[PDB]
């Protein structure tokens, strides 16, 4: 069990999109600002170090964000970890590292299809002229994009479900479950 080597090993299974959306969600622990440099997963994985969150005895939150990136695969290739576990784990109170609004978010991205993408663009900006928006931006940028303009964050969820209710109840549900455990706190 080679722990740098296996390290390595993730990261060169890791595409694009698995790098955009892990920036994502350790967007909490490593701020938007300071993921530039940032250029592979080996390179997250080691600002991940760096800052005491994933080390040798401490694979949780590594293991964590490949299973909310749904690489289910490298899970059990390279960390003998079943979604099982997962589930059970992340299940129990305090265990999960990011937070339940950053997953929500994560989760409305994976639930959106590129029509509902389209569509998402186009009802924010009746909602909104703050945002800079162009159509290449996935949702994950968009998000970005209204936390930057402030009009999206914890507690101010208002623009986002006056979009998202125009889209797909499924995505409002996913609001509105995060929300209604939030409170209950």
């Amino acid at each position: 069990m080679d722990f740098s080597r296996n390290l390595y090993d993730i990261g060169e299974q890791l595409d694009s999109e698995d790098l955009a959306s892990l920036k994502f969600l350790s967007l909490d622990y490593i701020p938007q600002r300071k993921q530039e440099p940032i250029k592979d997963a080996l390179m997250l994985f080691q600002r991940l170090q760096e800052k005491r969150m994933l080390e040798e005895s401490n694979l949780s939150f590594l293991k964590e964000l490949l299973f909310r990136i749904n690489r289910l695969d490298l899970l059990i290739t390279y960390l003998n970890t079943r979604k099982e576990e997962m589930e059970r784990e992340l299940q129990t109170p305090g265990r999960a590292q990011i937070s339940a609004y950053r997953v929500m978010l994560y989760q409305i991205s994976e639930e959106v299809s590129r029509s509902e993408l389209r569509s998402f663009k186009a009802l924010l900006q009746e909602e909104d002229s703050k945002c800079k928006l162009d159509d290449d931006m996935n949702l994950l940028d968009i998000f970005i994009e209204m936390e930057k303009r402030v009009i999206l964050g914890e507690g101010k969820l208002d623009i986002l479900k006056r979009v998202c209710a125009q889209i797909n109840k499924s995505l409002l549900k996913i609001i509105n479950d995060y929300e209604e455990f939030s409170k209950e706190r």
